[PDB]
């Protein structure tokens, strides 16, 4: 049972802005992923400061980098504090509307499109690297759910049928066919380096066969 939606208006003008746009710095893309994924560990964190049970569904708290060339994926996993249903539908959980509307003012006025993230809807910019998303989450007390999108106007959302994760969020980015970079070990960790260097969670990068 799958359901189909239509992004708000102001969500599908950024998504539109994002791929058309001709601007060469993607990498900022996994900055904002990290950083997403930071603000995920830092909720679950803090709740679990009153409430130690919420770590039931897991003690660990950090972020793994996942690629694949042979799917031409690359996943960015964290064991934060996961989405409800609700959540996903409403833009992943982001301020997209008023975040949108402040970013494209800024743009006007001097911003580039590496500011996303300080607007709340850095998310987003993984469709500056891939042609579809798929975000598979888990938050405590909800069921499993994957939310869908190769942009176009829409998304989808199902329960996910997949292997149970313990809680998080893993956002799964199949690349697109000139982004193949992304893939490769020592461009990921040059990354990481460049943008992502000093942040409170360990990031594991996993290598392949």
């Amino acid at each position: 049972e799958v359901e189909t939606f239509a992004f708000q208006a102001e969500i599908a003008q950024l998504m539109s802005l994002i791929i058309n746009t001709f601007y060469s710095n993607k990498e900022i893309f996994l900055r904002e992923l990290i950083s997403n994924s930071s603000d995920a560990l830092d909720k679950i964190r803090y709740e679990s400061l009153t409430d130690p049970s919420k770590l039931d569904s897991g003690k660990e708290l950090h972020i793994n980098l996942i690629p694949n060339k042979q799917d031409r994926t690359l996943t960015i996993v964290d064991t934060g504090i996961g989405m409800t249903k609700a959540d996903l539908i409403n833009n992943l959980g982001t301020i997209a509307k008023s975040g949108t509307k402040a970013f494209m003012e800024a743009l006007q006025a001097g911003a580039d499109i590496s500011m996303i993230g300080q607007f709340g809807v850095g998310f987003y910019s993984a469709y500056l690297v891939a042609e579809k998303v798929t975000v598979i989450t888990k938050h405590n007390d909800d069921e499993q759910y994957a939310w869908e999108s190769s942009a176009g106007g829409s998304f989808t959302v199902r329960t996910d049928t997949g292997e149970p994760m313990g809680r998080g969020t893993k956002v799964i980015l199949h690349l697109k066919e000139d982004q193949t970079e992304y893939l490769e070990e020592r461009r990921i960790k040059e990354i990481v380096k460049k943008h992502s260097q000093f942040i409170g969670y360990p990031i594991t990068l996993f290598v392949e066969k």
